[PDB]
């Protein structure tokens, strides 16, 4: 057994921004109070990982990647009850102490408890589980999914159906995020006209949500055309690519929805996207949800008079969904409610993880995961 | 007696920007098909046509404004079923035509035959029926109400309860806006918290309006304290001057609400305040409301981070209310369950109608009126 033992195991650190992820040896300590270790199983590569390395989104170095993945529980320190070993679970990179404010409330998931604010890179006590090298290494949003062992708070670990399918680790952020987007935050309804500009991971999935929710219009909008087909076999009636157009994309998508769509999801984190979606809405009471982060300290030039005829300009973090909420998912995915693994574009071992962020630089695929 | 004939009476006419409004003797021409002529018994001045003489907001001139009144049909054009002389109604600035996309849609008031964006200045067979010195005069927003007599179309008039008090005439847009901007835009909940930027006519009505919500705490923000007593008195449970604070007021307001406020409503437009509003309000779910306009093309700096954890961004326009609701907010203030009155601060005749701006353009007190 391992139980209460160090782990030397493999992973992908990032010792550098805007290098590759390199391999390497580690060791994973045991967890300590409250603390839970888990064995991953299969993990996915999120746009936010990129990212982290082209430094778009801050963190401190060298840290270990990752946060969208499913697995097992090898062991778990004191006082933890929430799981036992053997349990097949899903890290949660919003967490969900149950007593915070936002906890408390039902229109709110951002637990106070998360790192995406202070970015310690650490667990609580401020020390690291990990070490390379006689190195501590530091953790993503209390997750680090690129390992094939890691170590989370007990408050950010989420029960699944012991069954539960390896590509069910998109629902650990891509899916949750896009899905909960239309469903949650927009909250789309039956017969209503949407517009999902971004065609990755999390844009299919919320092409995916304005479905289930009952859209009779999904127009993706995105500059790969080969992406298309896919779209539109998941729901999109029809897909737009700016690039073809010399009008802007906005005035295009009002003069075929009579004045603009009901709701519109922007997921590629450009602020010249996130203005194209803002316009694409009818301006008596369309609904624009924003996902992606840009640049730096990049802002969005908002004309005020574009929110006061009726428009809101929304945001959430991993869908508005609560980590409560993703056992749910993987049931509706396993009743085939929702097709999950449609996502999945490609399935890749540890060592060819660089192949995967090759993939989203250039701009093709849905999404890749790896199977450790 | 006067049906079918030219009307002569007074006005003030604002002949161009940036001056004291004209007192004039006009010529008000009867009403065409689907039009209605109308004896106004009072009117508002409101901050929205201060803006337009500073050219804050956009329009032609020579211009009669005002857009916050009551008054009595004096005739009506062919065609006209609605109203009949005698009837006591509101003039519209935002018609219901219930013909167009916002009108068949109860998730929206901003009909599409309203003159915002066009701006024409002139009746829907694009003539003008007010004279004076010899030239055609424009209205604003389908209404002017800076005049003993009016014409509209008969889609921008509410018939009220024939007893309705000449105060009644806040309904026409003040009141509305405000109270509206809480109950219909930000949808206030019971015992959520609140904060109120600007204490002006449509700001104090905001409060009236947290406080039929339910709210349990609602903070009015001013640089003018002499009003903080009757804010108080109307539903404020405290209110802040940010001339008191070293810090920004969304540091001092957050430090109070333990994260900000779940509701805060801008009722200046300054890009300042509305910036302000934002960040008071709690990052997990904040909702910031904006009702007012800034200067023709100023742009608010919004850093996309503020949105992602879970706060929206709205705006409206008459406060989400459509006509066909104004009848019955003016029941609700004949039953006392809203106390319009409260308001007035002060009451004028048509000559010293350029007192009144200088009670705005100084922020004097809250509302004043004339008596025609
Ligand atoms: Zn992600
Ligand atoms: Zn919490
Ligand atoms: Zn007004
Ligand atoms: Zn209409």
């Amino acid at each position: 057994c391992t139980a209460g033992k160090d782990i030397t195991c493999k992973a992908a650190v990032a010792w550098e921004p805007h290098k590759p992820l390199s391999l390497e040896t580690i060791t994973v300590a045991p967890p300590k109070a409250h603390e839970v270790r888990i064995k991953i199983l299969a993990s996915g590569i999120c746009g936010s990982d990129s990212s982290v390395l082209k430094e778009i989104i801050p963190s401190k170095f060298p840290v270990i990647l990752g946060h969208e993945a499913v697995g097992v529980v090898e062991s778990i320190g004191a006082g933890v009850t929430c799981v036992k070993p053997g349990d097949k679970v899903i890290p949660l990179f919003v967490p969900q102490c149950g007593s915070c404010r936002a906890c408390k409330s039902s229109n709110s998931n951002f637990c106070e408890k998360n790192d995406m604010g202070a970015k310690t890179g650490l667990m609580a006590d401020m020390t690291s589980r990990f070490t390379c090298r006689g190195k501590p290494i530091y953790n993503l949003m209390g997750t680090s999914t690129f390992t094939e062992y890691t170590v989370v708070a007990d408050i950010a670990v989420a029960k699944i159906d012991p069954k539960a399918p390896l590509e069910s680790c998109l629902i650990g952020c891509g899916f949750a995020t896009g899905y909960g987007a239309a469903v949650n935050t927009a909250k789309v309804t039956p017969g209503s006209t949407c517009a999902v500009f971004g065609l990755g991971g999390v844009g299919f999935s919320a092409i995916v949500g304005c479905k289930a929710a009952g859209a009779s219009r999904i127009i993706g909008v995105g500059t790969h055309k080969d992406k298309f087909p896919k779209a539109i076999e998941l729901g999109a009636t029809e897909c737009l690519n700016p690039k073809d157009y010399d009008k802007p994309i906005y005035e295009v998508i009002c003069e075929k929805t009579n004045g603009g769509v009901d709701y519109a999801v922007e997921c590629a984190g450009r602020i010249e996207t996130m203005m194209n979606a803002l316009q694409s809405t009818y301006c008596g009471s369309g609904v624009t949800v924003v996902l992606g982060l840009a640049s730096p300290n990049e802002r969005l030039p908002l004309d005020p008079l574009l929110l006061l005829t009726g428009r809101s300009l929304k945001g959430s973090v991993f869908g508005g969904f609560k980590g409560e909420e993703v056992s749910r998912l993987v049931d509706d995915y396993m009743k085939k409610k929702i097709n999950v693994n449609f996502l999945v574009s490609t399935k890749l071992t540890l060592d060819q993880i660089n192949k995967a962020f090759e993939l989203l630089s250039s701009g093709q695929g849905v999404r890749s995961i790896m199977i450790y």
